[PDB]
């Protein structure tokens, strides 16, 4: 264009009335609240001792720094505050903000309606702390298929909850019903990690109180400050657009870019106007009062074949008084492994041999054969309960197959071994990693780790239990786009137990990065771990025993 190179200094002129005009703006909002320098204690004001959580959290006594986090978030509301709990992973801020809802409702008398957008991928875990925690606070979760939400859309409308629970996809597809609501309170787990949400709720969505739940402390990514300042601080700029489009509006035509010492100035400045308004701690510093048992629901994705299997199951279901009972458990089977069908196990292992089958076409094996040596590695020793038994079986040959050693009791087991094989499992140098047990037929307090299967321990020790359910399936209904599962990361960071542990596990996964069939290192051939599309013959997508199956 009109560019005479000299005229650099014209989007440098237009850059530093930007930087000042930021810094004018959050000068004015920072003197303001010192007006009415320890930002804190003129934000946070008005005080409010928490003794005890409300009469309604039930299933568990927060510990004393959760006591103190439901206090904090309780000064955002006395205070009239918006705020940002970023406390570290395993605090349980899931639990926390539960123990917030409760107090509101019961000490407050604010009934709601209560507005939680969550990840995909931890949303069913959510479900279930509220109703182990809350049972008595009135829940809807907003998710699934349009024929599946136009039912809850009556309710919703009528008002008739004090919780919504969804996800921020949700939020955005379903904005005309939703905004229409009158939200008492607005809270956004961003998970550990943290486009188009912060828009939608800055223009359409009606709240009195805001909270954000993140893992990590304040970054220096300027756009993630951003967003999270004009969501906890929507009246300094009231913009909905990301910092890069902001920051250039005066050419809405060149990127104006920022300096190192230019970027490092504007994040010191939002974190410092955000201060006043974030809660962090350290999982080194509460270590002592850390919780004894704590439960994770750990959603695992279908194979192809499992994927292929389950939509026929169910369109020839839908054909079709305990016979309903028994098309749900064919769906349970599939849920749990594709090869408890013995015709399955015929056509896909017609060798009838141990090998990666056994985990590539189950997403529940394909997920145990990453995490168990994972925990073998770190010193850990696992139950494994099953509501099948038929599973057991199919996990015996994974396990043999894996080389992992393995005790099995079921209500096939005599009494007097039984006994016996508790006792060699409470050994302290047992050579036995997990114990298989049948949940129909104990003191296991050598083991400091446990995964329930399916559904329809421990000294001094963290003791964790995971919860295996298959994304978008039955299971999930029993229990009671966006990625349904989280990474191996994330995973990381529920499932290690420190900060020795998380290192031997990212350890193992680049490892696994290297492995010449599976690997994804230059060299590796990248094969997918679970089974594909491709790898399938044309079965199962009219034919008789496919329908016998599905009702079996
Ligand atoms: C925030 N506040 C008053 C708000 C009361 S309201 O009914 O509008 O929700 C002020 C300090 C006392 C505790 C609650
Ligand atoms: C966080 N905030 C906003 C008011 C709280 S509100 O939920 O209504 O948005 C901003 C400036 C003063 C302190 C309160
Ligand atoms: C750099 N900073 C924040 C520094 C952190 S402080 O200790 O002062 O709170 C932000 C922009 C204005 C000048 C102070
Ligand atoms: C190539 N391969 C071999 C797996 C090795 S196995 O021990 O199970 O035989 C089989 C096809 C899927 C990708 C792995
Ligand atoms: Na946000």
């Amino acid at each position: 264009a009109n560019d005479e190179e000299a005229y650099l200094k014209l989007l440098d002129q237009a850059k530093d009335t930007r930087i000042t005009h930021l810094l004018r703006q959050t000068d004015g909002f920072l003197k303001q609240l010192a007006s009415s320098i320890d930002y804190y204690a003129v934000a946070h004001r008005i005080k409010e001792e928490v003794t005890e959580q409300a009469s309604i959290l039930v299933g568990g006594t927060l510990k004393e720094y959760q006591l103190k986090g439901l206090q904090w978030m309780l000064s955002l509301y006395n205070n009239n505050l918006n705020g940002i709990l970023a406390d570290e992973m395993g605090l349980g801020k899931t639990i926390q903000t539960i123990s917030l809802i409760t107090y509101l409702i019961e000490k407050k008398h604010q009934q709601g309606p209560y507005l939680v957008i969550v990840p995909l991928s931890t949303l069913t875990n959510w479900n279930l702390e509220f109703d182990k925690w809350a049972p008595s606070v009135a829940k809807v979760v907003y998710k699934g298929p349009p024929n599946a939400r136009k039912m809850q859309q009556e309710k919703i409308r009528q008002g008739k909850f004090q919780v919504l629970l969804t996800t921020y996809e949700y939020i955005i597809k379903d904005r005309p019903l939703l905004s229409k609501i009158k939200w008492f309170h607005m809270i956004i787990d961003e998970g550990h990690r943290m486009s188009k949400l912060s828009a939608t709720i800055q223009q359409y969505y009606s709240t009195r109180f805001r909270l954000i739940l993140t893992g990590t402390p304040l970054q220096n990514n300027l756009a993630e400050l951003w967003a999270m300042l004009n969501f906890v601080l929507p009246n300094i700029f009231k913009s909905a657009k990301t910092f890069d489009e902001w920051f250039n509006t005066p050419f809405a035509q060149d990127k104006m870019e920022l300096t190192e010492e230019e970027q490092i100035l504007v994040i010191r400045r939002l974190h410092k106007v955000l201060r006043p308004f974030l809660l962090r701690r350290l999982k080194k510093d509460v270590e002592k009062d850390l919780p004894d048992k704590t439960e994770k629901v750990i959603k695992c994705k279908f194979s192809a074949l499992q994927a292929r299997l389950y939509k026929q199951m169910v369109t020839h279901q839908k054909i079709a008084a305990r016979g309903l009972s028994n098309m749900i458990m064919q769906l349970r089977k599939l849920c749990n492994h594709p090869f408890v069908f013995d015709e399955v196990e015929n056509q896909m292992n017609p060798a009838n041999v141990s090998n990666d089958l056994l985990w590539r076409t189950a997403g529940k094996f394909e997920l145990l054969d990453r995490i168990l040596p994972k925990y073998k590695a770190t010193g850990h020793r696992v139950l494994m309960f099953f509501q099948m038994t038929a599973i057991m079986d199919i996990m015996e040959d994974f396990l043999r197959f894996r080389g992992l050693h393995y005790l099995r009791l079921d209500g096939t087991t005599k009494s007097e071994d039984r006994s016996e094989l508790l006792r060699q499992f409470n050994q302290p140098d047992s050579p036995y990693f997990m114990f298989l047990l049948s949940t129909r037929a104990l003191n296991l307090q050598t083991a400091d780790t446990v995964i329930i299967y399916d559904s329809d321990i421990g000294q001094k020790n963290e003791v964790r239990i995971l919860r295996l359910i298959s994304s978008a399936s039955v299971e999930e209904k029993i229990l009671e786009g966006e990625q349904e599962e989280m990474d191996d990361d994330e995973l990381n960071m529920i499932l290690a137990r420190n900060e020795e542990e998380l290192a031997i596990f990212q350890k193992l996964d680049e490892e696994r990065s290297r492995d010449p069939i599976y690997g994804t290192a230059p060299g590796c051939q990248g094969v997918p771990r679970l089974m594909t599309e491709d790898e399938l013959p044309d079965i199962y997508l009219p034919v008789e025993e496919e329908v016998e199956m599905a009702l079996g």
